[PDB]
């Protein structure tokens, strides 16, 4: 025999320009929308002041983004087709049945907003387009789903072959998509800009 | 942007022959010296029956086999180079502070022997070294550590990336050595040959 | 001395008569129909030689017990009864809409029959109920879900207060039946009993 | 009905008066020692700054309080005490060999302030002792280990009944210590009330 080492069991990040697929949405036009949503909606604001969240989300007040707004359905054509090439990617076997948007969301993130760590319980596939970035920082790190079974290990060294890192930061440009699959860990790192940082999330089911 | 989909979090699997390392081992001597431990150890002998052990196992009798017997000594001195080119890929940081041996077993799987899915609890590497094979089947089966996090994901396809499998089979050779992380679930397939599988496993510590 | 230690998160799991509900089902009958369909099962018996499965399950050759044999359809009304209490006390958001059942098996494991442990992916509740138990035969023996997050700690003493350990056996009576989460991981020890163990298993989906 | 539902592998949080052991620590002069730290750690203050993290840590900038400031190594002598009570109720076994103190640092989370879900990696007890809690304020919560293995589940409604609950909150009292096993996960939610949260929070390895 020889000496061989295989990477196994391996988490699929995905990363995309949105505009790789669907119609194409404008991004002032994207923005404003997600503005204009946020300041009618005096419902979502008050969860958000009673409920201690710190920016703004519409995930409590609004369910219907794509029924109401062509500009969300024509999000959600073009996210229909980045989730079936990622699904295709991660090998799912779907039947005749395709991933479908289960929840949508708006956030506006203030300077000073962060979201600490957590999983979309009961989804498939999690991602988020990028609205308005700040344009610095990370706006996105995911947690290795191993790391609470690695409590005996060494630390890792913070190579170059990603593959092997705890944590994988991620900084998207305006117009970019991210997904994921649903129980990976992620947390969003604090706007230290002064101006928003508005993103649009979603959970797709199967 | 450029669409990029990336792999993070991989788990590694170490597959060599003994023989990569460390002072040469002597297949037959090899092999006989098992045996004859084996047979010597009327109180493993009873604990494996009274416990309900698929084989002979020398874990709960024997804890000083490389103190007892100059062959596995050498044994060890291999695996700890085996270990060390190991934790080195999976980038550990070890400070001033090897792997080094914590247990040390004999197994030898009848006819008809399994050994159900475990985790070796409290170790850093595990593995196993393989001393006579039958030569038919598969030795080992390890399963994707994030398993019952995918209980809404749809089932993978069995393609041929092998980084999205959900299991990895093994089909080790004689004088090779596997190696992984303890945290990892791991099953041995029932022993399908008339003659005995014989192998030594063990637990490296921080 | 004001010092609290509380409980939390604690995996439930489900022990009662299987005739506490559904139409009544006659263990005598029941007993001999099991062995009668796993006679008759030459496909499974093959499978399972085959895939190095020990005794014998008819998971891999048959698929509608319940509509082919009635007394399958009236253990299936009880079970249903069974899961919706379960469901009742783990409480559920159910809409209106009732777990059924997903699959359904017979198993019978001989004397030295062991079945490795394992976890039951994509279903919400999984259960066995127990149709002839020797002369004590093995238990169910459940897994801790946080056992691969133990790494670090120190091993427990069977300090029993079977509050504390990483395994819980429980030793069914004939006529009984168990549920528990899907996702909770369990074995069958080795049958030492000279007798079949039979029992049928079987998964609630939503 | 003979039908019984027991609760298994449940995780253990520990709460008592911090008084019941150790070295009599005033809770005036705790307050006030730590805020006069706090205020001289420019570094720690930085650190937060630049790394977006709310409020205040010294867990960047400081690493020996107990042996530079008398009160710490009190509280320290106290913690010990706790730990090993905890331990014992755990019950580790531990040769002869007491957990020992490996970090303890000051957090003040001021209005406004929330610290991101997380777990103490390599750990095994963590706990956190109360210093200044305002005129509510907020609680620590604890998250399920067995979240991510719930995907498939439906919703649980906050049937409370304080053990059906994915998470679990707390409103400790001034002068508290809570510890809870170190693969735990948690986080404190916006503190809301005017005044600062202050708290001492630790790690105890074997
Ligand atoms: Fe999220
Ligand atoms: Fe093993
Ligand atoms: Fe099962
Ligand atoms: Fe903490």
């Amino acid at each position: 025999s020889l000496a061989q080492i295989k990477s196994l069991f391996a988490t699929r990040l995905y990363h995309a320009p949105l505009s790789e697929h669907g119609p194409a949405l404008d991004p002032a036009e994207f923005a404003a929308s997600c503005y204009s949503i946020a300041e009618d909606d005096d419902a979502g604001q008050e969860w958000c002041e009673r409920e201690g969240y710190p920016g703004y989300t519409s995930y409590a007040s609004l369910t219907d983004l794509p029924w109401r707004f062509p500009i969300f359905a024509d999000l959600v054509k073009s996210l229909d087709a980045h989730v079936a090439a990622f699904a295709e990617d991660l090998e799912f076997e779907l039947d005749g049945k395709a991933l479908r948007l289960e929840d949508i969301w708006i956030n506006i993130l203030p300077e000073g907003g962060v979201h600490g760590s957590h999983i979309h319980p009961h989804s498939v596939i999690s991602g988020t387009t990028y609205v308005a970035m700040p344009e610095g920082t990370s706006a996105l790190k995911l947690e290795d789903p191993r790391l609470p079974f690695m409590m005996a290990a060494p630390t890792r060294r913070k190579g170059a072959r990603e593959e092997l890192r705890t944590f994988r930061s991620v900084a998207p440009k305006v117009g970019d998509v991210l997904l994921w699959e649903s129980w990976l860990r992620h947390e969003v790192p604090m706007n230290m800009a002064e101006e928003d940082r508005i993103s649009v999330s979603f959970n797709y089911a199967w």
